[PDB]
């Protein structure tokens, strides 16, 4: 399996960058409106504290300089919405997809476009952790970056960038501008809860293994879904909840194994180990594939 | 650090459909010419030994059905070069980006965009194989699909896609229609040459756990070149050539790790595992990352 990542085309021809002074990040252009990190209001030395409300009542439209490319565009309105601001600019972007903003859980994954000074850089795949953190690779000027699914025509915007947290992994919010997880943008240290294992992932992937003739690990049992969840926090993996179970629907109709017959093999596998096995090649268990990942490699 | 992949969007806005009969894959569609493989013109019978400048001659232009989205393009003459199949059309792709065709050397990379009746589906990165296979990610219809790197503004094309092997990775051609590797555009089961690590990428990805705070694989000893790629080599490691080693300089002066000094550490590794350890989230040694790769991500 690969991590593969959509195609950013929808993505790209969206991004545009917004400075405010010598503070450049990154927006996101979707009809008449750039939306983008507050933080851009803040000098550096303000970051350490900022007070984004004042900040931005010292602001007018012509502080902010909106670039597609070197081609300004022009600021007619402005607000703030939680962590994000709406940028009203007197052009309705012709490149604007089909589109939704979604908030994402736990578990699942997304594609970043990073992006720099408004211009991509790459694009890869991503999981939202339990903790409400991304393992991403951004630099600085990253912020404004954002995270997206495409289902069909329609790009489903989940995450945008905004800071990096001390043990280097990444933390942002929905479009709406509300973090993800405990996290608040100011330059403060913030640390990110213990992470554990995305249960609900390593399902799909033994689900994937089986639908590839991968199969001694299932055995006979069954469990219950609150014993299965007792236990598997013992491991330092999440428990499950019922929008989990119904995301496995599929992969369990396609190879006819029930959900907690599948937890009921998961468990033996972390109360007793792999003893030496492998599963899929590995005898690492991968929870950075969701089921739908599994079915867009499986067939797509 | 991440394995990450040109944005696609300058590829994805050449990408068409193109059938001919019941066999339908995609093509590349730059200026007014669109390139496929040439075997879409076969039929069942045809895949197991297709003599296809006899199967070409038979073909007329409008056997070519072309879409772009939902429009078809007229085929106004066809051309085979090599095994891939240039098709003509009467109108100019305005979406044509910048672009010049490659021939990539094994241990380069490329992104992938994988493509399915004319639609781009999905984006990664891939490295050219010592035995000149791809460990890719194609289902069927993926065929013409193409890799790709981008520099400045401008895509340089280095695979078309044509065919899966009983192993499951992958062979193709470069934009000339020439395979990579001792492949051939019939349906049979073919085997690859046995394959080996490409140990400059494996150096520069440890470069790269270093960078990111992981250094439990290093030691305080040091190796000759030679006795190293003698070590390398039993391991079926490509050898390390003094280019390599100086293709290396800027990772090693960032990190203050002398080139051996990490191949003595892979030596180690090699000889006595990861110990349950992991690299990078890693069970094992990657090594489809160029030290280009690592340098521009960090």
């Amino acid at each position: 399996f690969r991590k593969m990542a959509f195609p950013s085309g929808k993505v790209e021809g969206c991004m545009v960058q917004v400075t405010c002074g010598t503070t450049t990040l990154n927006g996101l252009w979707l009809d008449d409106v750039v939306y983008c990190p507050r933080h851009v209001i803040c000098t550096s030395e303000d970051m350490l504290n900022p007070n984004y409300e004042d900040l931005l009542i010292r602001k007018s439209n012509h502080n902010f300089l909106v670039q597609a490319g070197n081609v300004q565009l022009r600021v007619i309105g402005h607000s703030m919405q939680n962590c994000v601001l709406k940028l009203k600019v007197d052009t309705a972007n012709p490149k604007t997809p089909k589109y939704k903003f979604v908030r994402i859980q736990p578990g699942q994954t997304f594609s970043v476009l990073a992006c720099y000074n408004g211009s991509p850089s790459g694009v890869y795949q991503c999981a939202m952790r339990p903790n409400f953190t991304i393992k991403g690779s951004f630099l600085n000027g990253s912020c404004g970056s954002v995270g997206f699914n495409i289902d069909y025509d329609c790009v489903s915007f989940c995450y945008m960038h905004h800071m990096e947290l001390p043990t280097g992994v990444h933390a942002g919010t929905d479009l709406e501008g509300n973090f993800y997880g405990p996290f608040v943008d100011r330059q403060t240290a913030q640390a990110a809860g213990t992470d554990t294992t995305i249960t609900v992932n390593v399902l799909a992937w033994l689900y994937a293994a089986v639908i590839n003739g991968d199969r001694w690990f299932l055995n006979r049992f069954t469990t219950t879904l609150n014993d299965f969840n007792l236990v598997a926090m013992k491991y330092n993996y999440e428990p499950l909840t019922q929008d989990h179970v119904d995301i496995l629907g599929p992969l369990s109709a396609q190879t006819g194994i029930a959900v907690l017959d599948m937890c009921a093999s998961l468990k033996e596998l972390l109360q007793n180990g792999m003893n030496g096995r492998t599963i899929l090649g590995s005898a690492l268990l991968e929870d950075e594939f969701t089921p739908f990942d599994v079915v867009r490699q499986c067939s797509g």
